């Protein structure tokens, strides 16, 4: 074990959900508050998480395919963001869902169900909604804010954990 383990993480989800606002947070604790609308960037940060030390490779999606699904076939796990005030963000993660099964070619890839913009009221999205879909699809559920921080750390954690089940 003189190898870094290194984990490729994908964030994917509908315009606009909080995507990169996630993983802004997570690199540089700073909240963006421009809508910026991303092509294809990538971000890279060493952590320890349940006591491994690891590097993250973190490529953050746009929310025309045969340069996306050669990005998302690198990826090893995926964050499946939606935004709990937009009822058609969750209605789009049983595709980004499927969208994923099928570049990887199975149906055991690991991911984690995120409901992102938790801070702001007048949410359209119920928890118990976003838990049954999660439990449907047998992964975690996280409701994230990127303003407040609120699940940022344990969205990112939590997928690698569900990597690591994967390897077994
Ligand atoms: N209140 C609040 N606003 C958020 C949160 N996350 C993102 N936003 C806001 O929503 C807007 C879009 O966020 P951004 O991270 O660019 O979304 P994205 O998913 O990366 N968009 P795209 O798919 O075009 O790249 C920004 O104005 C940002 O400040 C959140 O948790 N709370
Ligand atoms: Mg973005």
């Amino acid at each position: 074990g003189s190898h870094m383990t290194e984990y490729k993480l994908v964030v994917v989800g509908a315009d606009g959900v909080g995507k990169s606002a996630l993983t802004i947070q997570l690199i540089q604790n700073h909240f963006v508050d421009e809508y910026d609308p991303t092509i294809e960037d990538s971000y890279r940060k060493q952590v320890v998480i349940d006591g491994e030390t690891c590097l993250l490779d973190i490529l953050d999606t746009a929310g025309y395919s045969a340069m996306r699904d050669q990005y998302m076939r690198t990826g090893e796990g995926f964050l499946c963001v939606f935004a709990i005030n937009n009822t058609k963000s969750f209605e789009d993660i049983h595709h980004y869902r499927e969208q994923i099964k099928r570049v990887k070619d199975s149906e055991d890839v690991p991911m984690v169900l995120v409901g992102n913009k938790c801070d702001l009221p007048s949410r359209t999205v119920d928890t118990k909604q976003a838990q049954d879909l999660a439990r449907s699809y047998g992964i975690p559920f996280i409701e994230t804010s990127a303003k407040t921080r609120q699940g940022v750390d344990d969205a990112f954690y939590t997928l690698v954990r569900e990597i690591r089940k994967h390897k077994e």
